């Protein structure tokens, strides 16, 4: 597989999303699925295409496994990689920090030389602030299983379909 997906999760939602994205891409032969709790930052070097999934916890913080590796990301060579992101969040409970983690990771990784692809429009959501917004789009797939579970399936399907192109699929 030429695409590597690395996710982190506290309660399992992000994992489930990760599994669905893998299946939408076409399976294990298309995307390698990895829990970041088991990886080294160095594992990220193998791929030209990455998908980073991370939920936001504790009012605007990264999920703990991502927080653990955060400082090691500098050691990865992201030059030339295309990276797409996804995150789980709750726009009602955390309106002022909706999907911040996705935003924090994207800012770090993009600054290291990768190109973000996979922007997602903000129509259909309601939140006050987010670190993951740029030019009025999310930098990646914003999922909200707490408030909008009925939208998830479609959001994933649409997003993957847009991604396919950018990943040379
Ligand atoms: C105590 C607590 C704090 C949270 N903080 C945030 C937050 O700052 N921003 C946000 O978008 N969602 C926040 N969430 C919502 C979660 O990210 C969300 O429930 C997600 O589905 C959890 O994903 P996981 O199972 O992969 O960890 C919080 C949830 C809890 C329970």
């Amino acid at each position: 597989a030429k695409i590597g997906l690395f996710y982190g999760t506290q309660t399992g939602v992000t994992q489930t999303i990760a599994e669905s994205i893998q299946q939408e891409f076409g399976g294990e032969s298309i995307v390698d699925l990895n829990d970041i709790a088991n990886a080294d930052a160095s594992d990220l070097n193998a791929y030209d295409y990455l998908i980073i999934g991370c939920p936001t916890w504790n009012v605007g913080e990264l999920q703990s496994d991502w927080e653990g590796i955060y400082d090691d990301l500098d050691s990865v060579n992201f030059q030339g990689k295309k990276v797409a992101y996804f995150g789980a969040g709750d726009q009602v409970g955390y309106s002022d920090n909706f999907q911040d983690a996705m935003g924090i990771l994207e800012e770090k990784i993009s600054s290291l030389g990768s190109q973000t692809v996979g922007y997602w429009p903000i129509e259909g959501y309601d939140f006050n602030e987010s670190k993951a917004v740029r030019n009025n789009q999310f930098v990646g797939l914003a999922i909200d299983e707490d408030n909008q579970p009925d939208l998830t399936k479609n959001r994933i399907k649409t997003w993957v379909s847009q991604l396919k192109s950018e990943f040379g699929l």
